[PDB]
DNA sequence: AGTAATCCCCTTGGCGGTTAAAACGCGGGGGACAGCGCGTACGTGCGTTTAAGCGGTGCTAGAGCTTGCTACGACCAATTGAGCGGCCTCGGCACCGGGATTCTCCA
C-alpha cells in the first residue's frame, strides 16, 4: 500500500545510518562504559 | 427474709541475701554492603494457528418437594459400680563429680 511505501521512504529520508560521517576520525573509540552517573562521577571526588 | 460479723484461704506485697544472669569494655574479624563487568536470560514485537467463547439444539439424569409411618432417640424413675478425691511409697530421673573422649584452632 502507497502510505506505507511512502512511511518507508519518509523514514529512510530521516535515517543517519545510511549517512557516511565525513567528518569522524575513523581511529578514535571510546571506552564502552564512559556513561557513568552524576552518583558515580561524584563516586571519583573521593 | 435481710445485713453484718466471723473465719477460712489465697492472692498480693514487702524484706533479706545470695548468686546466678544481665550489663559493660574492648580487640579483631569477618560478614554486610557498595562497586564493577558480563552475559545470559527475560520482555518485546511480529506472523501464525489454535481453540476458547458465543448462539443454538437436544436429552435425561437427579435436584428438589410431598406423603406416610415406623423405627429410633428424648424423657423419667430405680439401680449400681465405674470413675474421682484423698493418702501412701518407692523407683525413675535429675543432679553432681570425676575421669574419658571429642572438637576445635593455631601452628
Amino acid at each position: 500500500q502507497s502510505a506505507q511505501a511512502a512511511h518507508q521512504a519518509l523514514v529512510e529520508q530521516l535515517d543517519l545510518h545510511s549517512i557516511h560521517k565525513t567528518f569522524r576520525n575513523p581511529n578514535w573509540r571510546p571506552n564502552q562504559r564512559r556513561n557513568k552517573t552524576i552518583k558515580a562521577i561524584l563516586g571519583e571526588s573521593q
